[PDB]
RNA sequence: AGGAGUGGAGCCUGCGGCUUAAUUUGACCAACACGGGAAACCUCACCCGGCCCGGACACGGACAGGAUUGACAGAUUGAUA
């Protein structure tokens, strides 16, 4: 039970369940809104303002945050499969409660 | 054999012609108050001008580092499209 499998199957329930809030903008809207309890980064991303900005904001919010390698795999993921890459996922809930969400929480 | 008429008048209404940006069009005993057709808009088919897609689905491309959507004001417009 790694964490990278946790967090895939995390963020396949969220997307079953409509929790995923895909994209930097989407992101940052979900983080000020007070809401979106997890973040997680992708380290792929070359735009360093792009990670200052996530990072400042996560921890001005203070919520967990997660540096995953690929965006492509992110991308993957997060369901935008042919993958667009993701470099910047936000949980806005999660669908119910499982070893997975267990194991993030422990990892946080 | 007759009665009431029509054809004459004014008007209503349909058809041709003429005119028009358009005067939408079908029909010439068995077409012409016929299309149940008494059209201000709609109807609308015609003319002038301006929005919208309500172009399924398949394939390919662009894309979450955002494909795309909508919009306040001021210009613009017939218009608070
Ligand atoms: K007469
Ligand atoms: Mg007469
Ligand atoms: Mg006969
Ligand atoms: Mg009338
Ligand atoms: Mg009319
Ligand atoms: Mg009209």
């Amino acid at each position: 039970m790694d964490v990278n499998t946790a967090l895939q199957e995390v963020l396949k329930t969220a997307l079953i369940h409509d929790g995923l809030a895909r994209g930097i903008r989407e992101a940052a809207k979900a983080l000020d809104k007070r809401q979106a309890h997890l973040c997680v980064l992708a380290s792929n991303c070359d735009e360093p303002m792009y990670v200052k900005l996530v990072e400042a904001l996560c921890a001005e919010h203070q919520i967990n945050l997660i540096k995953v390698d690929d965006n492509k795999k992110l991308g993957e993921w997060v369901g935008l499969c042919k993958v667009v890459g993701c470099s910047c996922v936000v949980v806005k809930d999660y669908g119910k409660e499982s070893q997975a969400k267990d194991v993030i929480e422990e990892y946080f």
